[PDB]
């Protein structure tokens, strides 16, 4: 049957780094569900992501009212969690999360992709800090999300 | 030196990880003092922690009015500080703490135990986050503390 | 991409760690190729490994002469490389290898699974050394391989 | 031409570890500019630092109202950013910051010095925690900042 | 359990780093055994190490032929293994070894001490590379071993 | 003080990674001395390196009968050692070496540059592994060093 992955994240905003994982994931799984686990306005926080990922048929976006990531996956039929690692810090953090998730839902596998080097230093928090000071970070954001980020 | 050890921590709440450390420490030192160093409240912790440790004759619990850990050790006559390391992050954090403590009190030794891998991913804050969303983490808490915790 | 994966290694011997990654990989990929790159005999390894993974319809074992992993993958039709990470040292080593493979074959994706904590300390070279001295590591090897190991 | 370095930091307060970096980079660069990228009014944080660095002719202090570090460097003709690394956490954090600053200002080079061992565990944050509790960290502070510090 | 500890190593040669751990260990255990697992001949090494530790009455030196550390401990009545950590590399290495030893002998506890900063960078191998080139590392070797070492 | 830096390394072969550090530090130092510590032939090494660094005025190539690095630097007038860090492994390794060099020659400063993204996974040895199997690493070597490597 279909191999379905949930890609949980804060995504405020979604960056080219997230998008890169989504593009690579879309080749690995039959379906990728982007889970916006809820600073931004979801109604369009989800719209931005949908816009940014429109050229990929097997990807969709979902808002999830706060709950355990695994319970969200279960109710979606996702047997796979997909996560990214950009450095040692992510690794140790994602490792604990994935063990906890394994304890909570042993049937769900967490799968890892490493950041592509162009984006290994990119995170939304660093990006927001640079923009808050006028720095040009357009090369790290999807055009539409960059457009929208300006209005803030 | 006298084989007396202080095990300082928040224990908010105490996990099986802490407990594991205490059990192993009880085998090494003549006395193990658990120092609850004050959102679960102080008087509460103590009773719970005593309740969970009652089967170890050489373990006892004290509430320590906020102060330097090494001054608290001196008062109690503890010559050893017991810490646990579960990953690189703890290692670097505990290492700086131990160096500062050695500057403040060179006669006091910091001793380290590594997490027993069933609990390497376990911390009170991760447990708290998982409980918030209804996760079952009873395998990670002493029964007494789990129940008392289900009053949320 | 076609869900065809290569899991490259020397597997001398294969451990429950490798087996564990193969089992989890088998839930995701249509085809998991165990690529044994040529201390037993080639024909013996293949037999041991096929025997240890016979319960999995979508796993195959293929002996390969040493060469570029991505050349092996391309010969066999694999679009994915499966790697495991048991600690920081593996992470940093695997990341360099993955980036190099990305340079050599951009169309091949390296996918990562984290060691299941019971085997996180296990590698063939720690096992060998323990075996050299009569240590009981039967918990860490497929029973067919552990038997074979004693024999010689 | 002159090699000029900006040394950005919150210096809250400046410690002997900072002072050690400043002294060492004062030998490496023709000029070093300490940038207090904003307790005691920074109107005095600048004086504290100025006082502490008096015996070094090629060192200046400026308060850059918060702005992109590289923008500050550019407007001062500083083609070098000087950073310290105490540990792995520092390394990964500074590395992301240097990669972003490279993207923002490719002509500016980030240069790193390792902490000298007596100060490797020293942070303003740790010092403040110890000071809060009465601990003696006078060895970790320039005399003038220590004095100016025991008043709140 | 009996506060008897084994401190296993090659001690080729024994460094002030080693000596530092032994001194600190002699304060914690009733008996510390330096297990020297076979530059110098066994008899020389034993004399060297005995000479270097003769100031500590609860320290003893035993030569041991290479074998499982935990069975050497079992033969000698040691319930504790004492190990040092000087960096992340050491931590990950000792962690795997401690987990294996725990699997081989669950009743044996491995206890860790962090390197004292002066010696954090000190290993026998590095010390030897510096020695072969004439560099003065006398500050890093007990005098008797230093003297002995500069006679060949 | 005039700023002259020694860049010690094996350089078999020199990569675009090394070249990258040389270009960057040539902008920081009055003189950069490439110290080839002598499988490759030195006359070769030197000519290859000198040719790959032809159009940098303040860059000089030298080979050292091997001796302590800080001795070779003192001989040359180099008050600075320049190193690169690609990852955590490099960092811990270079940190030990730098501390040992601080101890041997406290007057000599070790200065660090972080690898830039394109080359952070590149090392001579990983390169050789790949070359030795016909992989294309021409993007990672200076063109002359690349042609000269065809023959072997
Ligand atoms: N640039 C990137 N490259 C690869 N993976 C990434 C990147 N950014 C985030 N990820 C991974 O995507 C997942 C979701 O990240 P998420 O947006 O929740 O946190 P984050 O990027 O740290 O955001 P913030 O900085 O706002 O905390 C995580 O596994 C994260 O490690
Ligand atoms: N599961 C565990 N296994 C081994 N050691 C642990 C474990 N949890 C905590 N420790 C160690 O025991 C001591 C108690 O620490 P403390 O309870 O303050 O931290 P913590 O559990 O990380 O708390 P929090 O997550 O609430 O910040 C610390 O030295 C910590 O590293
Ligand atoms: N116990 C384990 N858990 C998870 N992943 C593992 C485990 N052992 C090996 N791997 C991963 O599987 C792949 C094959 O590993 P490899 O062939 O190097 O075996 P190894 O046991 O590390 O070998 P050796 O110890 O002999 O060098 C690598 O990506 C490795 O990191
Ligand atoms: N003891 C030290 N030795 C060497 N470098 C240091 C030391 N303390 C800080 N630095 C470096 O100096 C720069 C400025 O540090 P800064 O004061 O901004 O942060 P910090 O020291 O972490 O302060 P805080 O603890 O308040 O966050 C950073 O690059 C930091 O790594
Ligand atoms: N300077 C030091 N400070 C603290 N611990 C140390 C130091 N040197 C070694 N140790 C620890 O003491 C134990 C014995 O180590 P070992 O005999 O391997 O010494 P070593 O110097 O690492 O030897 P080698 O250079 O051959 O690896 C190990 O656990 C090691 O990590
Ligand atoms: N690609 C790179 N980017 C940045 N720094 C580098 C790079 N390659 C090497 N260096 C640094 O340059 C210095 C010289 O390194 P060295 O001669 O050991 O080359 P190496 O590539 O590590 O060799 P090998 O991998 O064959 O052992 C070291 O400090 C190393 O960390």
């Amino acid at each position: 049957m279909r191999k379905i992955a949930l890609f949980p994240g804060s995504f405020d905003p979604m960056t080219n780094g997230h998008l890169n994982l989504i593009e690579r994931s879309a080749k690995l799984f039959d379906e990728v569900i982007i889970g916006v686990f809820i600073l931004f306005t979801p109604e369009e926080k989800k719209y931005l992501i949908e816009e940014a990922t429109k050229e990929m048929p097997n990807v969709r976006v979902i808002m999830q009212e706060t709950q355990l990531t695994v319970e969200s996956a279960k109710s979606l039929g996702a047997n796979f969690l997909i996560r990214g690692i950009r450095n040692v810090k992510d690794y140790e953090y994602e490792k604990d999360i994935a063990k906890m998730n394994q304890h909570l839902a042993p049937e769900i596998e967490t799968v890892f992709l490493l950041a592509e080097e162009p984006y290994a230093h990119v995170s939304s928090s660093l990006l927001k800090e640079v923009l808050r000071f006028g720095g040009d970070v357009s090369d790290y954001l999807p055009p539409n999300i960059y457009h929208a980020l300006k209005q803030k």
